[PDB]
């Protein structure tokens, strides 16, 4: 019925889904891998969007972050890894994504996440924020924590894919 | 291939907030079941039949949505219905803790079920069935929070 309508997003059944999962991923952990694996099972396509210029200077540069993530996620056919340097809502628009994936680890994050979602709704009404809880296994890890443990020789092999673990060891002498 | 999602609740009764969540979910998943708990621990204002009927009417315009009552383990219902997604609306911080706990338990009971969380629209962020009932019980105007069919039914329950 193309000559009458191109069709609306709401009220008309299921549409093609393309999701972005933004973060600094400095570096990507098993927690991140779990979130994106789960998202990629339920949406047609998923972009891991890596922030180029985070306010806090990252341990790994963008190129390194993108390369490590690309390797770590290569086994997921409907996932792609990109860097970006914009508002997540702008990247989403540029990429023609209709879903924004957010991990929801802590109660402290909830207020902030709801606020960002309201802002993103204002910036791009056609973008839906979707929230996934981390698996219990990964619920206490973060990039930051793994780095700090590793800096003082703690064992973090269980928390990272092999490629990332090696790269982290190299960064720490 | 297929996504089939369940959105469980007591829906006593369904509000505009619930309608918003399920509209959004139905745009992203092939099929959505509104699963209405038959026997909630606190006795509801509307019985299951009434809850199902009100919701059915309120959601009739969504082609890929179906409304059903259920009275068993969510993992069993989801299995019986061949659902792979569980939708929750996430309004308050107090709800988040509880929902995360249930999600961990559901992961244990049914690993192939993925729990997904949506935030309510700012418009509906402070409403709940409970709140709307309490306001309405003391004659407050709740027309803005309910679809017409539900509003009428609620007025009847309070007269």
């Amino acid at each position: 019925m193309a000559s009458m309508t191109g069709g609306q997003q709401m009220g008309r059944g299921s549409m093609s889904t393309k999701a972005i999962y933004p973060g600094t991923f400095d570096p990507i952990t098993n927690g991140h891998i779990d979130i994106i694996t789960r998202a990629a099972s339920m949406f047609d396509r998923v972009i891991l969007a890596i922030a180029a210029s985070p306010s806090k200077k990252p341990m790994f540069d963008l190129e390194e972050r993108v390369a490590l993530a690309t390797t770590a996620l290569q086994h997921l056919p409907n996932v792609e890894v990109m860097g970006f340097s914009d508002l997540m809502a702008n990247f989403a628009r540029a990429q023609q994504a209709n879903i924004l994936i957010r991990g929801l680890r802590a109660v402290a994050d909830f207020e902030y996440e709801m606020q960002l979602a309201h802002m993103n709704r204002h910036l791009m009404p056609e973008l839906e924020s979707v929230f996934l809880m981390p698996s219990k296994e990964w619920s206490f890890i973060s990039s930051s924590l793994v780095k700090e443990v590793a800096r003082h020789a703690g064992d973090v092999t269980h928390f990272l894919p092999a490629n990332v673990h090696q790269a982290l060891m190299e960064k720490l002498k």
